[PDB]
């Protein structure tokens, strides 16, 4: 079926617990793909040690750039940039995985996790996935965030890979 991955995320060194998530590679199998690779780690890079750079209260927790960790960065396994796959899925509410951009195709490695319906965004952000377990450590990021995105404390994936 659908891969399971999980990433351990840690506030200023405090373990949150674990989120795992379910990737759709029945419907968007490339964005699904990469996301898997990027938690294993096994092109040699990926998302253990990076950062939930943008947590925006009754939005979303942004993270994924593992190379300027700084919200500019990130990189798929097939390289630095890669298309809109497809926009089937919706953002129907919270615990809704979805790829971060920059504009139309230009999917690398940021994502997101939903803590509400974001619809403004559908058609706009390729969904990929879903949140099975840890929507509660999801809303603990989230206590973290602020109106800016500019997080409290510092948002760590302590580590991550593949269940299933
Ligand atoms: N490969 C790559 C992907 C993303 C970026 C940075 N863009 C960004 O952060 N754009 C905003 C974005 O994608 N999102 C997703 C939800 C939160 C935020 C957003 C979207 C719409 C309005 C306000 C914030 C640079 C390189």
């Amino acid at each position: 079926g659908n891969p399971l991955v999980y990433l351990d995320v840690d506030a200023n060194g405090k373990p949150l617990g674990r989120v795992v998530l379910e990737l759709k590679a029945d419907v968007v199998p490339k964005t699904a793909e990469n996301f898997r690779a990027l938690c294993t780690g096994e092109k040699g890079f990926g998302y253990k040690g990076s950062t939930f750079h943008r947590v925006i209260p009754s939005f979303m927790c942004q993270a994924g750039d593992f190379t300027n960790h700084n919200g500019t960065g990130g990189k798929s396994i097939y390289g630095s940039r890669f298309p809109d796959e497809n926009f089937t899925l919706k953002h129907v509410g919270p615990g809704v995985l979805s790829m971060a951009n920059a504009g139309p195709n230009t999917n690398g490695s940021q994502f997101f996790i939903c803590t509400i319906k974001t619809d403004w965004l559908d058609g706009q952000h390729v969904v990929f996935g879903h949140v099975i377990e840890g929507m509660d450590v999801v809303k603990k990021i989230e206590s973290f965030g602020s109106k800016s995105g500019r997080t409290s404390k510092k948002i760590v994936i302590t580590d991550c890979g593949q269940l299933s």
